[PDB]
DNA sequence: TTAGTACGTGATGTTCTA
DNA sequence: TTAGAACATCACGTACTA
């Protein structure tokens, strides 16, 4: 509440169905749309925060879905 | 050997003191020269390979120093 | 309200030139 | 033989509009 559910950054309102920051809002749109497989370099449980969220699109995307984000309304 | 000591890609020669590919040669030069204080999102033990080496510069650089690479000061 | 655009920035990996 | 620069490409995050 005022904090992004994906990465803990300061949130700017709900986006695609969950409370997120602006960077996570645009990341989810880019990564949900694409037909990309993302690979985690560790164990699929990376810590996603303001400074680490860049490292692992796979875990960040997983967390977006887990927080309920969706492109299909 | 023909194998990059950092990421397992095909090596290109001895670079900065260790057998590495071309991408790891330029990465190490940029990483050692700049102090980006790279952060790992996991446990400082990421898998570094051709498909994952972009995920965790911090662990990739860790591997470079463990492999003996150095800028000669 | 929040989704879309488009920019500016920076990391990456190779080809080139020493 | 390898160091280093440059260019193209791409991921990222922001400001701005509606
Ligand atoms: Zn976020
Ligand atoms: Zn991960
Ligand atoms: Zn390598
Ligand atoms: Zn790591």
């Amino acid at each position: 509440q005022k904090t992004c559910l994906i990465c803990g950054d300061e949130a700017s309102g709900a986006h695609y169905g969950a409370l997120t920051c602006g960077s996570c809002k645009v990341f989810f749109k880019r990564a949900a749309e694409g037909k990309q497989k993302y690979l985690c370099a560790s164990r699929n449980d990376c810590t996603i925060d303001k400074f680490r969220r860049k490292n692992c699109p796979s875990c960040r995307l997983r967390k977006c879905y887990e927080a309920g984000m969706t492109l299909g309304a």
